[PDB]
């Protein structure tokens, strides 16, 4: 029937990306910047934050502040962020930053640092909250606001979007806005593709993200006990994709959070994966906007 | 008393299967095909899907679409399925496909591919949902429909059944239908056996399945952190059974899901287990319908 | 105040057990036999079983049968039990069986086998259910019944007790009954001790059990991914205790369940631990009734 | 806006601690002493304890005693505590004890032992309960009481505080009391810092604690399967911090609980980490009050 999902996509025939330097794989390291934008009555929310912290079994507290939860988030913005940024600078690997606009407003100096470092600032929404149930009017308003904030902060408007906890209208509103080159609000492929259902009809690129090669699993019910578990997980993902890349190259995202991989216990394994990746020839270490411009120039929208 | 369960089965005296090629073990690799058939208001369900995805702590959403959940499922049908099918083709190992009829209707080309590859299409029900509470009338109707769909799709009716989340009537309805050679809706033995309580009185073979040597544990609360955990789990299962097989051969199922082992990070470990298994002599790599026909010819129903 | 718990016990001065053969450690392997006695409307319960199976996130179903859950339990009594019993017979290690009386009634042949093998049959209660909220009258009645059943089944009354999910009266009722040598309904020490609060005033020995060196963790939210995790856990427990045993020997329990360690994937690691343990001199492999009689003869109740 | 959190802290410019012996890292091993102070109707609570035990999926029981839960806690005070104290004595490493005042009242002999051993007794609150919702009046009263108890018990008032499950007023009340040198009710940095918002205006030192390099994860939903997982986690944390310490030394806390790392299976890995740490030059093994006095003398409050 007139089924609004594409279960098929490229089928058994995915396109060759032709990554620069004849790369057998494209690696997109992504650093989320959410600290200061999460759930909090201080921010006008009805409850405290519970998602993604050391407090693995936390529940949101209605009309309350959860001090421990707040403090675990402050680790991300106070200490984790700088240690991570230094690590990427040390191996000369660029980042795409998934920056929440309210978080960035609260820490403009680190955002400025990131931009000066040459990292791409991608929009991660106005607030770090669940958009599942929000009215279309308000989600659109948050969106246009996130754009305003990041443009002023950065001096350049965001060209990609990623909400994460999206609702039924999130991605439609992104493509309707007009000014995005891409979005990342899918986990459906190993390659970019042109959105098949853009009402706008303009080319809109989808660059799928990840929930599995993602440090969020360090704090979820099912998830890595020690750093080496995340290293072996990342390593396996690389090995299979790199092997496929001998004839059919693909991409791999690596999701990271300041308050999570920022802890020394977890950073070690990220550095190990980076050294592993760097030891291979034909790896394209890149930003998602660069993948997007590359797609345009290589596989233009027909 | 007149207890409707058989807690005893074969007791301390299990039969020798006499697998072809004097195999010390029979390996049944199974690939579930559920993507497109899962919970969704689009499919007429009251809520979204929450079982078996990267969103380890998901809950069903009433009257809502969960876009992320949908997208994680689309990974299975868009990308995972082809990579898995290639892996099995590369080692010349046949599959039994646990194909959900609605999922197959949404992707007939992949089903046709599987059949052309020589994989057995086993019925996994009309829909991928919990049958626990469904009225007998409707479950029977789903069943006869699943049969209709797969016969047209495949050109041959399904000879095995597996629902998974069965209710008190599921298995009785399967045996009452008449045309199945076997079912897999048990986790009670290491060997096939004839159903002791078939009202039909015709021979009905039970080929027990698994929830432990099953990639579903990658996304459950208790479950594998990294691929090597699933490899060592599978390897241990093999080692003990193979050792028993010197005098008393048995079988082992390996359950797989497109949207799960389809991810590169997880495929590596499956390939490692396959290489391990292949390095042993006297291993029978087979389909469940072949086990069933073998049982008939070897241990006829008395 | 008049605090009904002993937080202190032996303090920094635990007694030397003087295990036979000058053992530096006493190992108590325990095999639970619960299959056939668990929650089930068939057994007169209000709901199905959910504790300790592959269905890691199961909930009890009110007025329903959970067929999968039943089938996972049937694995324990049909297949797991024999494989485990063979393993212990192969290394000549004796068991204490934690036998639920209703489970034993449903499978008398395996109970008879265990007794003929020389394993101790310890009482694990009439039913495998939570006694937390049961009235004293009914719990006492279950208890006297469990005794009746096992005596007839075995030809000798049970000399130890272990309920597991006890209520505020469980242990008091056990000691009031009179005929038990010991109970195991604590997790409070590394050595046996005489119950300090027996109203009876007769000597009653407490032999603490375990929830950590216990295969139940294979199916709990926090718990072993692969067999080697349970092997390394057991190995570490052994190493520290054995080292302490150079001057101050203690004991270690290893809890096992037919439907859990009975799976080949998990048995491998148990066999590895047994081989490790066996490779050490001065290890006392024993039954809990033997520890109890030893305590009597070695550290009589003053 | 006038946002009551400091998301920024030291920014990219953390101070050099100048640890004694030119240490590249400061290690604070912490032993919680909570057993006897946890939730219990015996203690006047409305429900039993459920946090941090082998009963990984426990829920609090209203108006009930949970005997197993109690017994698992008694392991901590009866057996775990002495084994842990011996381990630290063997490597000549000092502890900071996070002692709950009610727990200490129930076991004065072990507290006296700890003090005689030269370990610092830090206040962990009057009771081991959640202060999230307690009225300010009662939390203040608990606090002044915890102080009274520990001073009498120890012969010296506590100079640090740590509640853990704090409410919106906990830390403010601590600094208002006047007599504390520091608190540990944050998880926001890798270095001590002066509280920027002390109403008192006196210098108050914050020495951040941890929920990740903490044996509590052995019994949480996401957490270590085997001891080596905690060893590798601790080792990684050390390696990254020690490497940073070549130019910019920091500190690392290691949280421990008697009833958890007290089990032999878990102690092994703690001993392994201690041997690893000890094998490095320039490691400062210290107590938190010593870090605090050092901070005063080295980075006085301006």
């Amino acid at each position: 029937v007139d089924y609004p999902r594409d279960l098929i996509g490229y089928g058994s025939n995915p396109p060759h990306p032709h990554w620069p330097g004849k790369a057998r794989i494209a690696l997109s390291f992504v650093l989320n910047y959410e600290e200061g934008g999460e759930r909090n009555i201080l921010h006008g929310d009805k409850e405290s934050e519970a998602f993604l912290s050391e407090m693995v079994s936390a529940q949101p507290l209605q009309g309350e502040r959860n001090m421990s939860m707040e403090s675990l988030y402050e680790y991300g913005s106070r200490a984790g962020v700088w240690r991570i940024l230094k690590l990427f600078k040390a191996f000369d690997i660029p980042l795409t930053i998934f920056a929440v606009a309210m978080a960035a407003q609260r820490h403009p100096d680190v955002i400025r640092a990131m931009v000066a470092a040459g990292h791409e600032i991608c929009s991660h929404g106005y607030r770090w909250i669940d958009y599942q149930y929000m009215d279309e009017a308000q989600e659109r308003e948050h969106m246009l606001e996130a754009i305003r904030i990041l443009t002023e902060l950065t001096g350049e408007r965001p060209l990609g979007w990623y909400t994460g906890r999206t609702g039924p209208n999130t991605r439609r509103l992104v493509m309707e806005e007009g000014g995005f080159l891409y979005d990342c609000d899918t986990y459906d492929d190993d390659l970019p593709y042109w959105e098949p259902n853009n009402p706008t009809g303009k080319p809109h690129l989808v660059i799928p993200y990840t929930l599995d090669t993602n440090d969020m699993r360090f704090t979820q019910v099912q998830g890595f006990n020690k750093g080496d578990d995340f290293f072996e997980y990342l390593k396996d993902a690389f090995d299979v994709l790199y092997a496929e890349g001998a004839e059919a190259p693909k991409m791999l995202s690596i999701g990271l959070h300041c308050r999570l991989i920022g802890r020394p216990a977890r950073l070690a394994a990220l550095q190990r994966f980076i050294e592993y990746a760097k030891s291979h020839e034909q790896v394209w270490f890149t930003r998602r906007v660069d993948i997007a411009r590359h797609w345009h120039a290589t596989h233009p929208y027909t």
